[PDB]
């Protein structure tokens, strides 16, 4: 059945998936902050990647109530894990550490999205 979500219940329920990106170590510190381009020397970076997104985005959004819908959530996180994929060599770290936070979070989101429904 169709269904409201209030902010603080969706914040109860995906803050902890976000913390358990946030906890991987080495391969979440790339995807901490926005990227910036001009910092790390890649100025193609917004050539490619039309939609930046990261994980201190995602907090901020779960934070002010900009999601209606579990999935809005789920969406942002596969933006940045596809925007890595996208941009990074099949070699690379970024793109290594993206593959394992897809796997932290797949196996973080999947009990919490039956809760949610
Ligand atoms: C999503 C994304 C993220 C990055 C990205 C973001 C932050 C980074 N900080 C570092 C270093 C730099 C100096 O010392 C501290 C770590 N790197 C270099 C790579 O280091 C690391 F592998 F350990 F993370 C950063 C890279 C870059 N692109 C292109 C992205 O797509």
């Amino acid at each position: 059945r169709k269904k409201i979500f209030k902010p603080e219940e969706l914040r109860q329920a995906l803050m902890p998936t976000l913390e358990a990106l946030y906890r991987q170590d080495p391969e979440s510190l790339p995807f901490r902050q926005p990227v910036d381009p001009q910092l790390l020397g890649i100025p193609d970076y917004f050539d490619i990647v039309k939609n930046p997104m990261d994980l201190s985005t995602i907090k901020r959004k779960l934070d002010t109530g900009q999601y209606q819908e579990p999935w809005q959530y789920v969406d942002d996180v596969w933006l940045m894990f596809n925007n890595a994929w996208l941009y990074n060599r099949k070699t690379s770290r970024v793109y290594k550490f993206c593959s394992k936070l897809a796997e932290v979070f797949e196996q973080e989101i999947d009990p919490v999205m039956q809760s949610l429904g």
